[PDB]
């Protein structure tokens, strides 16, 4: 069924989708096939595959494809099956009274971001003047458990934002008049 | 005139100001003056100064500074030439309406990148609606311009922010009902 996000990312979930745990390996053809029945730009795509060192038979492992493009292989390894569950009818809730209003995370990883959120809100009262600590405390707890480096922001009102992200590390939602904003990029 | 932004930024404006030779040539042991003039602290100053590579003439140049510390050298050289007209009186007035919050952007960045948000604006209306639209034509006039990749937010009411920029590239401001946060991170 349906896949979502920018031309990187579908081709990365194409990947993890015809990967297999047990040798995490996949053909670099089968890779553009799935990608060109996916709409995705010839030319990228060729682009990409020119990036990734396959073996004889053409295989790319999923250790040399994170690595031509910047990404942590045990990450990659927890988000396939993150994203296997909620396919397989596992689905998780949001947390009590939390609006997604986009995202390009797994479930697990929007339920454990949120989850944080409110958990550093309900320690500080929420008036304005503790709303610093909270986002520090949030950027915190992602820049450790989830890698460097996050962007972090808490609005109230409205907002427009053309932003930029690793793959699968973006998430906006919404608790009572919070808008909160996180995304990672490099370093 | 007085230095600006992080400890990095700061010592790197220095390193632009001691370069003032055909060759891009800096003098390690007069940069280390210049950070203690400007009470940067030793042990951050020495992490960055065992990054380089010096000649063991005990200079650096703005090539390997640059590399040592992922900066473009391109946009070096013309950032320490629009730092040194401001210096010298010279620099350019901000457009009208435009109120900067915080930057660590050279003055004549400032004027382009206010100055485009201003007319991007003038060319919708200004409509909610055609806010995204806005925030787009900014995000990419920066990408192509000035590099990959610029986060670029615009919002109506009250922020609180933690995030990671480049050195310099950073911009937060407001036009009339308007706050807009710009920045670039690596990639």
């Amino acid at each position: 069924v349906a896949l979502e996000g920018s031309n990187l990312e579908k081709m990365i979930q194409l990947f993890l989708q015809l990967d297999r745990n047990r040798d995490d390996i996949v053909d670099e053809n089968e890779l553009r096939q799935a990608c060109a029945e996916h709409k995705l730009p010839e030319e990228e795509v060729s682009r990409w595959l020119d990036m990734f060192d396959a073996d004889e038979n053409g295989k790319i492992t999923l250790e040399e494809f994170c690595r031509a493009l910047g990404l942590r292989t045990a990450e990659m390894r927890v988000e396939k099956m993150e994203r296997e569950e909620v396919r397989a009818g596992r689905g998780r809730p949001m947390p009590e009274d939390v609006e997604v209003i986009a995202s390009t995370m797994s479930q697990e990883k929007k339920v454990e971001v949120t989850e944080k959120f409110k958990e550093f809100l309900a320690k500080t009262g929420g008036k304005p003047e503790d709303m610093n600590l909270v986002v520090k405390q949030l950027k915190d707890y992602l820049d450790e458990r989830h890698g460097r480096v996050w962007q972090t922001l808490v609005l109230t009102g409205s907002y427009w934002m053309k932003f930029s992200h690793e793959p699968f590390m973006s998430l906006q939602f919404k608790v009572g008049p919070n808008i909160v904003l996180v995304w990672r990029t490099p370093s």
